[PDB]
DNA sequence: CGACGCCCTGTCGCTGAGAAGCGTTTGCGTCG
DNA sequence: CGACGCCCTGTCGCTGAGAAGCGTTTGCGTCG
């Protein structure tokens, strides 16, 4: 698949309690799905757990999506706090992402 | 147009005398054509004058295309020398491009 | 290196991906 | 700032562009 997936900014008002209930706690408990899942930028795993929504208009693609364990262990932030933050920008947007590809550059 | 144009490596044996005869000398003498023309990376002008062919396999798109005046005035190299060089890499490939966008980063 | 044990329960490799060009576009300077 | 003159004959702005995910993928260490 060549082209870049769209990036949609979800307001904090549109975040539902069901989405917060589905924030992954342990990476071994993830459920893989090629259709309904979403891909975390850190671990590069496409799973159905709730992931962070980057709210920077300049942000693009799926770089802003992070899972529970990855955001917690690699950046000390909670996905639930990130989803409820109207001004939350992804670590790639802030230029502090430590994934195997971004730290390489 | 969203997607990236292909990059084709032309061996020095395939360079013809007609192509060398069409290397631009003065940027004011260029002929614009949206169909048959090619775009220089430095001046960002799509014209029909012969342009450099970057021979790095890792190179992609049309970043390696430079016109006569731009390569001469901005990098001190001749397009004819570049086209006849089997190991010629574009200034973006060498990370020394001084166009308005690359020097900005 | 893949079995087990520990506490802070965890993450890299490969492929193919990585714009392009039309429009407000061309060096320097006195000078009206 | 857009006419003119100079020699080394020239280049920036805007838009939309800027992957994604399956596969060889999960912290630390003694130890067989
Ligand atoms: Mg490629
Ligand atoms: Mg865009
Ligand atoms: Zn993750
Ligand atoms: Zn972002
Ligand atoms: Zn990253
Ligand atoms: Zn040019
Ligand atoms: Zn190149
Ligand atoms: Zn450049």
């Amino acid at each position: 698949g060549s082209v870049t997936l769209p990036h949609i900014i979800r307001p904090v008002e549109e975040i539902t309690e069901e989405e917060l209930e589905n924030v992954c706690s342990n990476s071994r408990e993830k459920i893989y799905n090629r259709s309904l899942g979403s891909t975390c930028h850190q671990c590069r795993q496409k799973t159905i757990d709730t992931k962070t929504n980057c709210r920077n208009p300049d942000c693009w693609g799926v770089r802003g999506q992070f899972c529970g364990p990855c955001l917690r262990n690699r950046y000390g932030e909670e996905v639930r706090d990130a989803l409820l933050d109207p001004n939350w920008h992804c670590p790639p947007c802030r230029g502090i992402c430590n994934c195997s590809f971004c730290r390489q550059r």
